[PDB]
């Protein structure tokens, strides 16, 4: 038996709808609190259990509302979830992966006890979306243990992440013109390691704004590469390996992961 399993038995219905079989609650992360980081609000499944713990970085003028649907969505699949404001609307992602990394320790350790007692605080993630999906590769490169990333849409001017050990998928938006899937995007996937777990999607028909408004397929690959990277769910390789056909333009990995 494996002791992180969480919900039911998946199919693509049950990772494409809005919401997971867990109902979820909100605690409120003020600035006066947040020690490192700009403040955030806290998903986490109703059901009394530990989970693993995701923290998600917006991106430039961003705040925590662009990428709520995202962190009440994986909460739903069984994982607390942080959405954070940064301390400003200008930090860059080498900030953005500093307050990612002050918002987990946040939640393990300041957290109330309703949040607190809900992690288990070996098995933890990062995400985030633009300069915030560079920050998430940035920590990702600081913190090995962390047991998944997944940038969306992601900007730095650091092309190589090849120090980077941590599961990665890299989610990129074909028609993007902030951060061009060729300048961005596939130079990063393609400096990752070819001896790590990793994969790239590019959504058809996307521009750079896709993940700030509820879609199925980043909900769907999100969750999927959280279950098994970060709860050792068996049951969620079967969407990451071979993964999707060429509204994904193409996806690439270096699957089979088991």
């Amino acid at each position: 038996a494996n002791p992180y399993e969480r919900g039911p038995n998946p199919t693509d219905a049950l990772l494409e709808a809005r919401s997971g079989p867990f109902s979820v609650s909100e605690e409120n992360v003020s600035r006066l609190s947040a020690s490192g980081f700009g403040g955030g609000t806290i998903y986490y499944p109703r059901e009394s259990n530990t989970y693993g713990a995701v923290a998600i970085s917006p991106g430039y003028t961003g705040t925590e509302a662009s990428i709520a649907w995202l962190g009440e969505r994986i909460a739903s699949h069984g994982f607390v979830v942080i959405t954070i404001d940064t301390i400003t609307t200008l930090d860059q992602p080498d900030s953005r992966a500093e307050q990612l990394n002050a918002a987990l320790n946040h939640m393990i350790n300041r957290a109330s006890s309703t949040v607190r007692s809900r992690i288990d605080s070996s098995r933890l993630a990062v995400m985030g979306h633009s300069m915030g999906g560079g920050g998430t590769l940035r920590l990702a490169s600081q913190r090995p243990d962390l047991k998944a990333a997944i940038p969306l849409t992601p900007w730095h001017l650091n092309k190589n992440w090849s120090s980077v050990t941590v599961p990665t998928l890299i989610i990129g938006a074909d028609l993007d013109t902030i951060a061009p899937v060729a300048t961005h995007a596939k130079p990063f996937y393609n400096s990752l390691p070819s001896s790590i777990s990793k994969a790239y999607l590019e959504l058809d028909g996307a521009t750079h704004f896709a993940p700030n408004i509820p879609n199925k397929i980043i909900g769907k690959y999100s969750v999927a590469w959280l279950k098994w990277f970060v709860d050792n769910d068996t049951r969620y390789t079967q969407f990451l390996c071979p993964g999707p056909r060429d509204e994904v333009e193409e996806y690439r990995s270096t699957c089979p992961f088991l």
